[PDB]
């Protein structure tokens, strides 16, 4: 409900799924997954982070166009997927690519929506 916050949430998680494409290229590049313990555990939990925080608007974020209770909760667990699978070298480009560009789509209009 309070949106500069929720601005700066959706822009927070727009440049985050912009660096998972890119840690995706990177270990596909590379062939090489990510450390666990050292990269991955670490990175997801600050994606956590912010979910957690946007999760406290849920009520708003819903009643914006193009969005509802479900598509919040797929886009919530689409962006943690993505948190995860951009580490990991055997991560399908053909599923991931896919998925990134879905939650682009939504949090593109959640930002229009929020705005
Ligand atoms: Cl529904
Ligand atoms: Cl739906
Ligand atoms: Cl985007």
């Amino acid at each position: 409900h309070h949106h500069h916050h929720m601005n700066d949430l959706v822009e927070s998680l727009i440049y985050e799924v912009n660096n998972m494409q890119q840690n995706f290229e990177n270990v596909k590049s590379q062939q090489q997954d990510h450390d666990f313990y050292q990269t991955v555990k670490p990175y997801t939990e600050h994606i956590d982070s912010i979910l957690n925080e946007i999760k406290l608007h849920r009520e708003f974020i819903i009643e914006v166009p193009y969005m509802n209770s479900r598509k919040f909760e797929l886009l919530i667990a689409n962006i943690e997927q993505l948190s995860v699978e951009c580490h990991f070298k055997r991560t399908s480009r053909k599923l991931f690519i896919e998925k990134l560009k879905s939650v682009q789509y939504d949090l593109q209009n959640i930002l229009d929506g929020v705005t």
